[PDB]
């Protein structure tokens, strides 16, 4: 089973936003954790959109991770709508044009975000 990861962002006009997104893609690609890692973007005219990204991916299952702190309409409506998935909060399983796709929850409430905030002070590393 070839496993893909698409990292989906939005806050995308801010300086160095794509570059930080690409740093995570690079780190995760080098770790071997997934067969393929791509970055994509919600909303209007920033390429690729998550649907293009998934189409281009040569994986049997693709995991879609929203790099959002918030849990608003980009996540509960825009993104699912784009991929033809159910709206609302939470994990969603399904297929996008024949391929298995799982929309994961946004990273916002993850204990790792709490710890990233702590580490900005602690600087253990």
């Amino acid at each position: 089973m070839r496993r893909g990861l698409v990292i989906v962002g939005h806050g995308s006009q801010l300086n160095h936003y794509r570059e930080v997104m690409e740093l995570h893609r690079k780190r995760i690609e080098e770790s071997g954790a997934f067969d393929e890692v791509k970055i994509a973007f919600a909303a209007r005219k920033r390429r690729p959109m998550p649907d293009e990204a998934i189409r281009e991916m040569n994986c049997d299952i693709i995991y879609v991770v929203p790099l959002f702190i918030s849990y608003g309409l980009h996540v509960t409506e825009d993104l699912p709508d784009l991929l033809g998935f159910p709206r609302g909060r939470g994990i969603k399983e399904g297929e996008f044009e024949g391929k298995k796709v799982v929309i994961c929850e946004p990273i916002g409430e993850d204990y790792f975000v709490t710890y990233a905030i702590l580490n900005s002070v602690f600087r253990i590393g």
